[PDB]
């Protein structure tokens, strides 16, 4: 089973974990990768219910399980907060545009 399902993709916490230290760290070093530049700041316009405070930031989480390293950023994102709490992971999938949705 899946702690959080986006689109078809299937994560688990351990993934979600491992994706956020990595963001995180990035973060702290004031330090980006690829050529979108992540982690970077995310902007909660949709309005969804993060349970922790802003600013918030988005690095990619991807399907493989490998930490993201530059490439193609897929459409996954974990988002985390100035202290490094989780806020959520969304999706571009199943959203129009560049817009997002929450996963499940
Ligand atoms: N897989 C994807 N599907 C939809 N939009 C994407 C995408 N990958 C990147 N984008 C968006 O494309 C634009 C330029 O790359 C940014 O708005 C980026 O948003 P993001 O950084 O919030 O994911
Ligand atoms: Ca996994």
């Amino acid at each position: 089973a899946c702690d959080y399902t986006c689109g078809s993709n299937c994560y688990s916490s351990s993934d979600v974990s491992t994706a956020q230290a990595a963001g995180y760290k990035l973060h702290e070093d004031g330090e980006t990768v690829g050529s979108n530049s992540y982690p970077h700041k995310y902007n909660n316009y949709q309005g969804f219910d993060f349970s922790v405070s802003s600013p918030y930031y988005e690095w990619p989480i991807l399907s493989s399980g490998d930490v993201y390293s530059g490439g193609s950023p897929g459409a996954d994102r974990v988002v985390f907060n100035e202290n490094n709490q989780l806020a959520g992971v969304i999706t571009h999938t199943g959203a129009s545009g560049n817009n997002f949705v929450e996963c499940t």
